[PDB]
């Protein structure tokens, strides 16, 4: 009948209520998020005199244990002095309240998915995309700090938020699915649209999977539509092949899941299995971006900073972010050194 003395519901969530006062400090405003982990509420901190985002975890061992990993990752990031850490959302403090673990975060603004939505999925300029690009590449340089070596593992537009409605400052949220580099435990990771080929193929993976996702995201922000919108993994991989062609043979010769998407012919070469799709490597990024044709759908023709040279610098960077070889894929340091950010 009742759960946690009438404070919880069926799904172990805390029943949030407008204007509730927690610990004579936090004044609860309204619900602003929901997921497996639980809920995210907007609250006014009366001590610090500032709005905060309180992530209320479910009263369940499984979720609690996951939140404790996240706290440990966020606190470990807060230990470092570097100025790159401010592209990661800031854990202010955490506490237990009515058997729920509550993480207090700074109050950020709209996520980049709502930004796509606000454009009716037509995208944002190459100028704004440069600014997001440069900030994200710095955030990934930060996670790549040797002592951190953190893979965020679920990079997507909705997991990137603006600090302010009126600014192009962004921060990465949701480190729930994140872990530090190590021996492979998990194989079903990343949101499918932004899932890297090594994961799809089930090969060993490292921090390079976040860069693949970054490149998918940067093309989405500018064109307005996902670059690879697979309905399932077979569809996801075919859609990648459309743009980048067949993965090299030495890669497919290693992959546990090669034969889920491909077939090794008697000559030794690898080809797609049938299920539709353009032949391998004929949906050129050159044309998806509209390099020489005034951008995506010709909507950027005549707009400052959207010249043919500018598009060729954007294109080149993205192709280095979508390298099939994670060994050869562009690292965050060399990315910040790219002609596109001049
Ligand atoms: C939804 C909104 O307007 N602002 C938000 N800001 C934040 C900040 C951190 C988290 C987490 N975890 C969630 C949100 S939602």
């Amino acid at each position: 009948k009742v759960y946690n003395d009438g404070y919880d519901d069926d799904n172990y969530d805390y029943i949030v209520k407008n204007g509730e006062k927690w610990m004579d400090r936090y004044e609860i405003d309204s619900l602003i998020g929901k997921g497996s982990f639980g809920q995210v509420v907007k609250a006014y901190d009366r001590v610090e005199q500032e709005w905060v985002a309180i992530k209320i975890i479910k009263n369940k061992k499984a979720f609690l244990n996951q939140a404790q990993i996240e706290v440990r990752l966020l606190e470990l990031m807060n230990k470092h002095d570097t100025e790159m850490k401010y592209y990661i959302v800031h854990l202010k403090r955490h506490f237990m309240f009515r058997n729920h673990l509550c993480l207090v975060f700074e109050m950020l603004s709209y996520n980049l998915y709502d930004l796509l939505r606000n454009t009716n999925f037509r995208g944002v300029s190459l100028n704004l995309t440069r600014k997001f690009a440069q900030q994200m590449c710095t955030a990934l340089l930060f996670l790549a700090t040797p002592e951190l070596s953190i893979i965020h593992c679920d990079l997507k537009p909705e997991n990137i938020l603006l600090c302010n409605p009126k600014r192009s400052a962004i921060k990465i949220v949701d480190f729930g699915s994140s872990c530090q580099l190590g021996q492979r435990i998990y194989q079903y990771i990343q949101s499918r649209f932004y899932r890297s080929p090594e994961v799809l193929l089930g090969m060993p993976y490292d921090l390079a999977i976040d860069m693949w996702s970054l490149g998918c995201i940067l093309v989405e922000m500018h064109t307005g539509e996902p670059l690879f919108s697979g309905a399932n993994e077979v569809d996801q991989m075919n859609k990648i092949v459309e743009v980048l062609g067949i993965p090299p043979a030495h890669i497919l010769d290693q992959a546990p899941k090669a034969r889920k998407f491909f077939e090794k012919l008697p000559d030794g070469t690898w080809n797609l299995k049938k299920t539709e799709y353009k032949p391998p490597g004929t949906r050129k990024l050159h044309n998806i971006l509209g390099v020489e044709t005034g951008g995506p759908g010709g909507r950027r023709a005549g707009e400052s900073g959207h010249t043919v040279a500018d598009y060729l610098k954007f294109k080149d960077l993205i192709l280095r972010m979508l390298d099939y070889d994670p060994k050869t894929r562009i690292q965050p340091y060399y990315a910040l050194q790219h002609s596109f950010f001049k």
